[PDB]
């Protein structure tokens, strides 16, 4: 409820300025672009709209292949780049890479999706979503239309990027939420659990006095931040559940077998 500026503290701040810095340089689209060019405010961003299937081949132009499809293998090599994103920022949080090398592949290995989704909706409105860096935007409504299976694997994100966004949080928390997600002990498989807990614990006092000081007029940001890493483990769950009925139901279509080895290990 009251802190004072000890050497600790400060510490709090350098390790936040910190993840910041590594942040900016590991994603290309931070939240402060992408809501810029949601709100129109951008000069050189102006998306163009794919809201149907004419948008959409007309859109091709300006950057076994049915769109059901196509839009779906799309989206997994997006996410495989991400994860090579969000692992080249991981090995930035300091003592990380200190940790056994078999822990840093299972914390990224099960905390991937997590981050993968709770970024995506920096890129969500009520509306769609940004694709290719902000070059498009691509039509919440369009995506539903989409064939039987792969009409739904994208509301569900929508549903939460909204009550997420809500929290209305700036490149400033998600660089410190996104290390405290990656740096969790629930990981099934990891050597030597304390470090990792060590590490997360002076995370999760970082993101609180962060949260303080960004957000003045919010009474309850921190409890609440904690309460979405939870049910961000539900929608990587159901994202599974969904994932293996596009499986073992549409086929002359094949998944990425990168992504596919982090499946075999999730429920």
């Amino acid at each position: 409820a009251v802190h004072y500026l000890n050497p600790e503290s400060a510490d709090l701040r350098a390790l936040a300025k910190h993840l910041y810095d590594s942040y900016i340089k590991s994603f290309p689209l931070t939240k402060a672009k992408a809501r810029a060019i949601l709100t129109g405010k951008t000069t050189d961003k102006s998306p163009f709209v794919i809201y149907d299937m004419n948008s959409l081949m007309m859109g091709e132009d300006k950057i076994s292949k049915e769109v059901a499809i196509r839009i779906f293998q799309g989206c997994q090599f997006r996410s495989v780049e991400a994860v090579q994103e969000i692992t080249e920022y991981a090995k930035s949080i300091p003592g990380f890479v200190n940790l056994d090398l078999n822990d840093q592949v299972t914390l990224l290995k099960y905390g991937v999706h997590e981050i993968i989704y709770t970024m995506l909706a920096s890129l969500m409105n009520k509306d769609g979503v940004l694709i290719s860096e902000g070059q498009g935007f691509m039509t919440r409504e369009f995506l539903k239309s989409l064939r039987k299976p792969f009409g739904d694997f994208m509301e569900p994100k929508f549903e939460f990027a909204v009550k997420f966004n809500a929290l209305e949080l700036d490149d400033s928390d998600l660089a410190i939420f996104i290390a405290v997600i990656i740096l969790s002990g629930d990981r099934p498989g990891l050597l030597n659990v304390k470090p990792i807990e060590d590490i997360q614990d002076n995370l999760l006092q970082a993101l609180e006095l962060q949260l303080k000081l960004n957000h003045p007029e919010s009474s309850q940001l921190f409890a609440k931040l904690l309460q979405k890493m939870t049910d961000l483990r539900q929608i990587v769950t159901e994202h599974v559940q969904l994932l293996q009925v596009i499986k073992k139901t549409e086929t002359d279509m094949s998944l990425h077998p990168l992504l596919q080895e982090i499946y075999k290990d999730l429920y």
